[PDB]
């Protein structure tokens, strides 16, 4: 069992340039988007769950029910529409982002007080870790 209900913020982010050079992502925006540090806000109700990424450029929020493919009309900075689908693999949520890119999608896991994100897209993988943290503020 897991539950990634919680605040968390992010403690490392690597190899993120090379993922959103495969993203096409401007040289320009990939300058802006290395410097964030987002911090994400989960609730897990149920198979339902709600995933905002916070930032001060720009929040996102994946709202979805475990195994139900949906329209991701938002799915990162390069703002591509996807046809995404997130599925339990043990512990593990791992999704699918099924559009315009190769082998898109993530998994996410958690390790003791760390969340974990592995993100893929065309044979390149970013990794990200986030620590739960517990003074929150209102978005």
């Amino acid at each position: 069992p897991v539950d990634f209900t919680g605040y968390w913020k992010m403690l490392v982010n690597e190899n993120f340039e090379e993922y959103l050079r495969a993203l096409d992502v401007n040289v320009a925006l990939r300058k802006i988007a290395n410097l964030l540090k987002p911090d994400k806000e989960i609730v897990q109700d149920g198979d339902h769950m709600i995933i905002r990424t916070l930032s001060t450029f720009r929040n996102y929020i994946m709202d979805f029910q475990v195994g139900k493919e949906f329209e991701e009309d938002l799915t990162g900075i390069d703002d591509r529409k996807c046809m995404t689908t997130v599925s339990w693999d043990g512990d593990k949520l791992q999704c699918v982002q099924k559009g315009e890119k190769e082998g898109r999608g993530w998994t996410q896991w958690i390790e003791g007080d760390e969340l974990h994100l592995e993100m893929r897209v065309e044979g390149v993988v970013c990794k990200q870790v986030f620590k739960k943290v517990q003074h929150h503020h209102h978005h």
